């Protein structure tokens, strides 16, 4: 039965084998591939059609991987940041097993946005979206530290935490700003500057 998923990982082991961390819809799956190095089907950011046999008190193996290409693979910045984003990922999921099919869709999405869209746009998007699906999008404006409204100019932390520039040194949005993107889920109002310290708030980790 076949399967579809995105690498988060790939460490080696033995000689040429690799172990490979999956995002399928319903599961990150930890698999095991014979002479993965050798593969240039197997990097960190690809989109695999797979199978996998599994395998008594040990990890499933990996079998029959088909690369499901990008229109743009070959643009390495464009590349550079994907993988970014799913490092960031694969350390957010780390511990989890079962999942919402939403990581995978989102994922999907994703990739086909990156072809006419800038990367970081995309990824901030993105973000936005897990925050609001995990629960952790906080709309109010209320500081993390002095628990007061924070009005007009708000300072946001990693996972766009809000605070009072006065409370916590962060990066600055405009409020009606962040409540349109809140609302459209569409980081256009920010300009190339704002999303590129948005982008830095993410890179502290999801
Ligand atoms: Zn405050």
């Amino acid at each position: 039965d076949p399967m579809q998923g995105f690498i988060l990982h790939t460490q080696k082991v033995k000689d040429e084998d690799l172990i490979v961390y999956i995002l399928s819809s319903k599961m990150l799956i930890k698999a095991y591939r014979f002479y993965g190095l050798r593969h240039s089907s197997i990097l960190s950011g690809y989109k695999i059609d797979f199978a996998l046999e599994e395998n008594p008190s040990f990890l499933p193996r990996l079998k029959d991987v088909l690369h499901l290409g990008f229109l743009w693979i070959m643009q390495r910045d464009k590349m550079l940041i994907w993988q970014e984003f799913i490092r960031l990922l694969y350390r957010h999921l780390k511990d989890v097993e079962e999942l919402d099919s939403f990581y995978f869709d989102l994922l999907d999405e994703c990739v086909k946005r990156f072809e006419k869209q800038n990367p970081k746009r995309v990824i901030v998007d993105a973000y936005l979206k897990i925050l609001e699906f995990e629960g952790r999008l906080h709309k109010d404006f209320f500081c993390f530290a002095c628990d007061e409204k924070i009005q007009n100019s708000i300072t946001l932390l990693r996972a766009f935490l809000p605070s009072h520039s006065q409370c916590a040194l962060g990066f600055e949005f405009e409020e009606k700003k962040l409540k349109q993107f809140y609302s459209s889920k569409n980081c256009a109002i920010f300009d190339d500057e704002e999303i590129e310290n948005l982008y830095h708030l993410i890179k502290e980790g999801l």
